[PDB]
């Protein structure tokens, strides 16, 4: 099958793509009407009803910014992958729109995948994305067979489009089942895809194709092979140019990693999503500069995209619940996105993940707490009833002789809280969820670096959402994001010192305003 | 003759003992009498009212075992240092015996502080300690002016002594302040004493003396100087042999060493106890093989003193809390010693400090639990209310896949618990007090070797009382020694699993008995 590259796409309908829509909606709406808001995010993008995972899509297109992702349509679990999509003009107030995609085509039959959107050379959107069949036919019992598919929005606000079908086939007999998730750029006169791919050696692959036309593709290429041999897997790959301040181009690799092993307090999560700096020149392998870095430190981030505008490059993650129990999936809905995350390298050369500049405008209002001292062991309350809010706060490092310090949230009346908190022993900010009463527990602990550790100073700006915390250190350096299943009744947050004193130079909240997309016509405020 | 080792000693008094002895009952009574026991231990000894510290003049002697200790009898913090006494025929239940000493001699009028018994060649117990001045005569401000001074027993019961005065005095300026603590031991035919000191360049030293007949000293050299420059001060020091695996004496040198910089999760307190192993041609230099190593890897353990009895090296530990808030202060007391345990070496050649055999007679009762398994995260209640437990616990680690799993104890209804766990991460048992209510909070983590990660099994004894927890890790390989302040009502024991299973192939509660230094109690 030496042309697993059609010359022109391969369209095979099997189903009526607006019925199948259809379907998918009235699904959605059900578990909506019912859904439980308890741990439902305020300000973070989740399905209206069902179970969610990776972004998709993203893009910002003829005015609007545009997130899709993989979603459920029927249910809280995964199952037959749609996409779901919610827009907005400002990053601050969305708008569901129309699910986008539902299995229609043979080689999507049992699933559309993960993919990307990028604009073309003539300023119109194509979709990328992955057909998923079982390779028995009937489930996974014998393993995937995945396809490259293509597709075209009918409209600027791209609230539906049509699709042109297969335009990369599978070797079968040159990999081993998995072979997804593409990402299409332009580099140069010449435009390239990559995707996952598990050789048929079993080693996790990213694999470079190009094209003049973005429709007939041609294989360049094993772009990267993760140097771990219990890697098998790339899942969901990126790949983006970032600028420094000096000028300089750097390229970024990226991929949701399945297979490693954890290690200390690297890659403790069932799979993990990282990325390595390097070197590319166009047609070519890369080659990495750095050792695999984490995107995410917390418990729950997986899958991230991005997509480039205007010279910024802004990523987001799903927040994966891949450990039991998982609490809100009797909620009617399951899973959602991180807050969106602008790319940077910082003055080490290391990425950095810092929130857009837009989530700023989320801020309702500021209670500037001023500088605040503990002179020993205790506790100073912060809120009493804290469901949506954002605590920006600056540790003096020097002058603290705290062992551990920093905020419990989700602290109610049971004596439950989830621990976000710097760790002078490990030398690490914490999200330690070991009293919480809901949810799976552990922590998780980012690196901070030597001359981190030496500095007077360390920032935290960290985001409580109903159901999640997040946690951006030292400008998003380093971040953690976590689900948090906080208890019944009031939801406080508290300032804590342990074991020495803690001095906090500046420390304010600010509330935090509805996305609008928690917006349901069943549920009464009354 | 301003020589420091005075030919015959100095005796000097200047008050009444017997009055002074008698002004200390009134003051410990006084505590007594008001004493809340919500947090007094059960089976650890403490004071009947006051403040203690240091672990001193342990011996067996007569028949019984002895616990001195450094006592406040006027307050529960730190204060004019008097000798409280302890005795026992068994271990297992003890007696409150009269206040040993209180400050009557001019060389020890601000405190007599720290020291220890020894029997003599013709099976007589002498005592050693050190008697402290204000070095400006009136306060901590101007530093410490320390001796060393010896008393005898009046009486096999060991309830009275008769002083002897100061037998080694302080050369001022070869010392920086510090100068105390006293050893006394035999080896061939020399009785030797060491104790601590900081140097005129301020670096922390044991010096070494000789004698023939134990009361007129000869200097002999620097026995050890702490490697590092930062600590200054190496308080209680502790020397003594030790057989190893294959047979072999090795010599286990110990302090409380004063100075050292916090880093990673070695000396975190405010002043850290421990050891090192190696050699010694007796009257020479000790020459070590080991790096320093943590007794007790926990939050509160300090001033140890070890004894031996019948071929045992026997040490107990001093629980000190030395970080705000101390909320036993305000309960008539404050501070209890360790149980005692033996000091040993492993097959690893390290130090191990199991429970003495005889702590087996604490338990009233065994409830036999066998293997239990947790196949996710969550929780299961071992015992609803545990005020003074013992439990064994055996975990698999090769089939367990928790991220951290252990115990909560302490656990009470107001969702406050103190958290013993081993921590897949970092590979360490922790005992974690961040969801306390009370007292300081903060974890201590003590160190697994590659062996014992790689043997697929980690034993925990964990004994707690009503103020605090041991965990004895791997029979006393490591220990971590905790206050443990639970709050109001019924105290729970729960096993945790987080974020995975966890395989506990033996799991066993005992109820601990009293000692009966608590007197008449509440359950
Ligand atoms: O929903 C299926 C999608 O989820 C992923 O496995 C990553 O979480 C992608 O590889 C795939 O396209
Ligand atoms: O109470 C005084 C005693 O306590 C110590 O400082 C150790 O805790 C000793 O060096 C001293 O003899
Ligand atoms: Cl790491
Ligand atoms: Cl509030
Ligand atoms: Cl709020
Ligand atoms: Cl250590
Ligand atoms: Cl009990």
């Amino acid at each position: 099958m030496t042309d697993f590259t059609p010359e022109t796409p391969v369209l095979t309908p099997i189903r009526d793509h607006a019925a199948e829509l259809a379907k998918a909606e009235a699904g959605v709406a059900e578990m909506a009407a019912k859904r439980n808001n308890r741990w439902y995010p305020k300000y973070h993008i989740a399905s209206n009803g069902g179970w969610i995972n990776d972004p998709n899509g993203l893009c910002f297109y003829k005015g609007r910014w545009h997130v899709f992702y993989q979603l459920h349509p029927y249910g809280t679990q995964w199952g037959p992958m749609h996409w779901g999509h919610v827009s907005s003009t400002d990053m601050l107030n969305w708008k569901r729109e129309p699910i986008m995609f539902a299995p229609s085509l043979e080689q999507e039959k049992d699933g559309v995948f993960s993919g990307s959107a990028v604009i073309d050379d003539n300023g119109d959107l194509r979709f990328y994305y992955t057909g998923h069949r079982w390779a028995n036919g009937h489930d996974n019992t014998g393993g995937d067979w995945q396809v490259q598919m293509t597709a075209l929005p009918d409209n600027d606000e791209l609230t539906s489009a049509t699709k042109q079908g297969m335009i990369i086939d599978c070797p079968t007999d040159k990999v081993d089942h998995h072979y997804r998730d593409p990402k299409v750029w332009k580099t140069g006169d010449t435009w390239y895809m990559t995707f996952g791919v598990s050789s048929a050696d079993k080693r996790g692959q990213m694999w470079l194709f190009s094209s003049k036309d973005m429709v007939r593709w041609e294989y360049e290429r094993v772009l990267f092979q993760h140097p771990d041999p219990d890697v098998f897997m790339l899942e969901c790959p990126d790949f983006s140019p970032i600028k420094d301040k000096d000028g300089n181009e750097k390229w970024v690799i990226g991929f949701s990693a399945m297979g490693s092993k954890p290690s200390g307090f690297m890659n403790r999560n069932v799979s993990n999503a990282g990325y390595m700096i390097g070197t590319w020149e166009p047609g070519g392998e890369f080659k990495p500069e750095t050792e695999f870095r984490l995107w995410d430190c917390g418990h729950n981030y997986y899958a991230p995209q991005s997509f480039n505008v205007d010279g910024r490059q802004i990523v987001y993650g799903w927040m994966s619940p891949f450990v039991q129990p998982i609490p809100m999936e009797d909620d009617g809905w399951c899973g959602q996105l991180t807050l969106p995350r602008e790319i940077t390298l910082g003055d080490d050369g290391d990425v950095v993940t810092a929130p857009v500049a837009e989530m700023e405008g989320l801020r309702e209002d500021t209670l500037d707490h001023g500088s605040v001292t503990l002179d020993m062991d205790g506790e100073q309350i912060i809120a009493d009833d804290a469901e949506a809010v954002e605590i920006e706060m600056t540790i003096d490092l020097a002058a603290s002789t705290a062992e551990r310090a920093g905020l419990k949230i989700h602290a109610t009346e049971d004596g439950a809280y989830t621990y976000v908190a710097y760790d002078g022993q490990i030398g690490r900010v914490v999200v330690d969820r070991q009293a919480m009463a809901n949810g799976d527990r552990g922590y998780r602990a980012a690196p901070l670096t030597d001359a981190e550790l030496a500095s007077g100073k360390l920032d935290l700006r960290v985001f409580v959402d109903r159901g999640s915390v997040e946690v951006y250190v030292n400008g998003g350096h380093q971040v953690l994001s976590s689900y948090s299943y906080a208890s019944e009744g009031p939801r406080a947050i508290k300032l804590v010192a342990e074991s020495g004193s803690l001095k906090v130079d500046s420390l304010k909240l600010h509330h935090m305003k509805s996305i609008g997309l928690e917006l349901e016509h069943h549920h009464h405020h009354h």
